């Protein structure tokens, strides 16, 4: 039985190797990204409304042409692996089961098909390869195993300074390997090419400054995500979370904001869905169930999350997430 | 002898078994709210005023068309035969000898009749039941034993995920009941059901939204209380103290404007007059109190609080609660 | 030897009986205003200038008709006795040795007129007292013993809630005495009897609000302190040095314009200055010195605070305190 | 192997004898300044910018008619043979080798000609001497030697009150001497009398007030840093990255406007360059490289430094510390 977030990771420390552990929780640099995606969080504060009616409370959302249960989706996290032997396959059945996205990675410890098979109407994350090419056949494979969107992550020309990672001496086991394969820096040619070889909507992961958010409607993107990768690119990014409601007028709904970085809780939701995101994407806390319990972990993660949504919709009078989204916030301290 | 709140915490804490001190002293999910509500308070800085006449300084209010010998009410708080075996009754003897108004609550744990009896001029808190009809029934009750006023709770559609009470497995002990019986969520609707059946002031309690003040006010309320719940409703629900002064503004004087949440001293009932409050609510030290010492512990509370308001209220220059109320305030840090 | 006033505070801590110390250190209630003064101050930055002649740099002011060697005087501080058997007259043998005012108290351990035999042109702090004619008599001995100005504080209606003392029950030991004699709260009406009543400067003690300080002016007054006199009165005022900016904008010129409150160094004397502090005065870092070593421990701060002054004022470009006056500052975080 | 300068100073720490170290760790009075100099860079976040492209990411920039291999220069610290014995050769080297500027100290404790001979087109660090005459003989010879810039330092009329230094008694041991020798305070009158005297660039360290940056430019000034000298001088002085903005918003290109005061990371160099510094000083870290292992040392925090910077420049989607320079920030907590 867990009744928060914070009671997985606990289950997750105790049953990972340390530098896996490490590898999961670890930022780039001096972590100080990492801790300001919760600090950030944290001085948001809901102006709750009262009294509206709640007989038919719904966490529902509609994006990318897919209803899904809850405005959340997994995050494209690699080599899931690492942390359960049954990997990708556990999480993107929970995911199914629970009526959430899943995003499927290039760098998946178990291959793209595989995991679409599972069903659930997948996503699939793209890190640009070597060349345009093999970049758009991924994507071609992807939409033939049925992926409903493309991911394309924008803020790794190349991996962060993971000094975790560098101390531990932090390599793959032998038995985790890019089951997709047997890359290159993106640009916005890149993104062109992409946009041109499927009618997919391609969701732009890793976006910051309002003039690229702008951009990337311009491209055609469908959506972004606000992000700064949980703190694993650059050290000293702005987060997410304090970008998205500039963001958010800026694009003036020409696509779909989602943001991610410190998700766990219903209640961090809500924050989110009140600055202005569609959705969110959760990334660490999905592993530390997956680590803790396998699939039945991610279940009841997922389950927990659904209530906590459930509760701080309806405790701030919000049947809706469009009514989530027109709360007013006010910044705070600690 | 208790020169202060505190002093009164650590006495409850001694005597009380661990999960009726959790179930007292928690709020729900991370306790954002909760330690908010300090927090807020403590930013908060009065400039006093010097050299103004004190010959009579009186910390009496009117208020719902009764004299209050301070600008404060005991809270409602459900269940008080948890913290002492006189439960309601000793807190009620306490307020009336003080010339305080108190809280009669929808749960309480001595039927609202009885604890009327004791006299003191009492209010009744109302949580929406089942219907319309019980409901204006309980209204009805309330009014019939001589209640003044019916604080209306709006913040509670359902009771917030309290995560010690969980862990703790917290229940009723079975020496412990709702004595008003042998509930739904409330809306706009429900407050003019409210409204059209008694001449009572009606209060709304848990108002945070400057809208749902306004609101309020067209609605026919002749008070509000803007507060969090304490912290234990919505986890990041904005302290009732940083909302308190643009919903003074807004009502213009339209209805009574009443705080609480975390009012741990006369300096703090200070701080929110000066900020524009008419009243403050007063939760848990009052249980402390009940707990530490009864009905003789509360008198001692509030014996301490009136002489911590008056020393505040002339330290600062005010001989009368409307001239504390025109105090200004200054935001500080930490 | 000492480098800073906080070695004084260390050698005071272990000399002094607990209780006394308590007496000298504490504040009013929870003590926000005690720790404000000190926060209020570590937040100010100044931005020095560079490449100014510094060929005769001058710590000097005119004040009242005197010059002073530092833009500072001792505070008034009640029963000196309780910190060393020489009490005020070893602070006042120091300070006249430093060219600094001394304050002599109401309240003094020594009568004011052995205390002004001491030399130094002295100031003389009033009390307001049972009645007009008593204390005008007071105000008249001040005078007639060649005290310089009428320090009249007035912020003390009675004395605030020190739950140090309380929780101690300290009292004065039997061999401390107001040496002055064998109160009632001061108004504006109390200032006019004063001001008719001598040639004096009068100087109100305890001025926080920018109205308070405007009046001060209209009323005749030749100077304010600016202060919640080091946070032992109202717990919860706001402190000095956050509304001195404001102060002497709003006097513009009219009236001297002294600080107190946590001034600990030098460096803190120049950001008082550059936030337009006529002066500061200085409490319990010259108790610490007076407890430490007697007269020659006063003599030792007063010379380490002169040398603080001069290299704070010269590494800022200033050759007086006039141009230390025309810094600029900027807030910064902790 | 080090993956931070963090690292660094833990070996220096290592090796160190206790009073050199606090030689080199301290700041002046509280060491307030020394403090904020992090705290600053800390509230600073970057925006970054995607999808650009990075196929020739370069770090280069050209500052006083030299190619340097980063935005960054070693500041001038004095008697560098207190921290290896080898002292400004090794660092020399180590600098000329990875293409920095190194700085030639007035103190340095090798001759200013042995240092400059080492080549890397070397700065020099000029202290006003007791006159004109010779303090224009020191310009002179450093001119003689190949020195490319005069980076006079103009913070320092005397030097700051280091608390760490009384406190350890802290004095040059016999081996470490001045061996530029067998001073004045610093006026606008010196700097003509150096502009005058070399055509080369003549750039003024220690700037903090807008309008001294303003008459550095009027005063024919090529450069100035921005720098409350380590924390070492004025204690409470602002840092240097809260002033840097507004003084390259005032000097309006018409001069360099370098940084110093914590740089610890490329991220943080990052951080200083989208503010508008042409390039930063680094101080400490240099030091501890130098203390930890010598020349090699130094090599390492160099190399260690230059893929800092590449790899936060090229996350941020700059290839060019032109297109850092045009990148936004914003301010967070902690
Ligand atoms: C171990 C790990 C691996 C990740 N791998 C990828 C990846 O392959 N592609 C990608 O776009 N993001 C990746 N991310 C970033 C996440 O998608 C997401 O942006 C971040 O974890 C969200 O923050 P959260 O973990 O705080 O919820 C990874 C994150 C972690 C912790
Ligand atoms: C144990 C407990 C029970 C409570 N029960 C009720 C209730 O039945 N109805 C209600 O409107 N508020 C209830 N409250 C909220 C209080 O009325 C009040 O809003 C809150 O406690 C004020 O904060 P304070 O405790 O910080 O003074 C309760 C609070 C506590 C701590
Ligand atoms: C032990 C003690 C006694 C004091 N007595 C008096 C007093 O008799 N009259 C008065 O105007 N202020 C009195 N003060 C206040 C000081 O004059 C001054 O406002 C305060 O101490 C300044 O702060 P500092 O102690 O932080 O320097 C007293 C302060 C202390 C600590
Ligand atoms: C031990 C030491 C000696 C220094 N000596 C000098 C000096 O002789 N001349 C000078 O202009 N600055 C001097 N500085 C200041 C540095 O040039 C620089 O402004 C400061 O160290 C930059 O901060 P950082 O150490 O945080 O990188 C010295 C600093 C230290 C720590
Ligand atoms: O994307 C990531 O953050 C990440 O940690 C990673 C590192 C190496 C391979 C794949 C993902
Ligand atoms: O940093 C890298 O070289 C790397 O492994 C990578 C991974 C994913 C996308 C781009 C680069
Ligand atoms: O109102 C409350 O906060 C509360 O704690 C409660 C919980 C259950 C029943 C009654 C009150
Ligand atoms: O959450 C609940 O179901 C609950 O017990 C309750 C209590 C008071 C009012 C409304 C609901
Ligand atoms: O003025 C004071 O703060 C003070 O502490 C005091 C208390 C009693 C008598 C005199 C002074
Ligand atoms: O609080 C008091 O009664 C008190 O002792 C006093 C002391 C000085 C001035 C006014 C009152
Ligand atoms: O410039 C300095 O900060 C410094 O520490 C110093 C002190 C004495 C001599 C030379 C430099
Ligand atoms: O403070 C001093 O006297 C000192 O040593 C010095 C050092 C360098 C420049 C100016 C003064």
């Amino acid at each position: 039985t867990y009744v928060s977030l914070a009671d997985l990771e606990r289950a997750a420390r105790d049953v990972l190797p340390g530098e896996i552990f490490d590898f999961l929780a670890g930022g780039s640099g001096t972590e100080a990204s990492l801790v300001a995606n919760r600090t950030a969080l944290e001085r948001v504060f809901v102006i709750p409304r009262m009294l509206r009616d709640l007989t038919d409370v719904t966490t529902e959302i509609d994006i990318f042409g897919r209803r899904a249960a809850l405005p959340m989706a997994v995050a494209p996290v690699a080599y899931q692996r690492l942390f359960h032997p049954e990997g990708e396959l556990a999480v993107a059945r929970a995911a199914r089961d629970a009526g959430v996205p899943y995003t499927i990675c290039t760098l998946s410890s178990v291959s793209l098909e595989e995991i679409a098979a599972v069903g659930g109407r997948p996503w699939f994350q793209l890190f640009w390869l070597r060349d345009e090419k093999r970049s758009l056949d991924l994507v071609r494979r992807a939409e033939d195993a049925g992926c409903e969107a493309i991911v394309f992550t924008v803020d790794v020309p190349w991996m962060g300074r993971r000094l975790r990672d560098m101390r531990n001496g932090f390599a793959l086991p032998e038995w985790v390997t890019a089951a997709n394969f047997d890359f290159a820096p993106a640009t916005w040619e890149s993104v062109e090419a992409v946009r041109a070889h499927t009618d997919l909507p391609v969701v732009l992961k890793g976006i910051l400054a309002v003039e690229d958010a702008r951009r990337a409607v311009d491209a055609g993107a469908g959506g972004i995500v606000v992000s700064n990768h949980g703190g694993r690119q650059l050290d000293g990014a702005v987060p997410g979370i304090e970008m998205l409601g500039e963001i958010v007028a800026a694009v003036s709904g020409g696509c779909e904001v989602l943001v991610d970085g410190g998700i766990r809780s219903g209640g961090d939701v809500l924050k989110a869905t009140a600055l202005g995101a569609s959705a969110v994407l959760v990334g660490r806390p999905v592993m530390w169930a997956l680590a803790a319990a396998g699939q039945d972990g991610v279940r009841q993660l997922l389950e927990l999350l659904a209530e906590e949504v459930r509760d701080a919709m309806g405790l701030a009078g919000c049947e809706s997430v469009g009514a989530a989204r027109r709360l007013n916030t006010k910044l705070g301290v600690v």
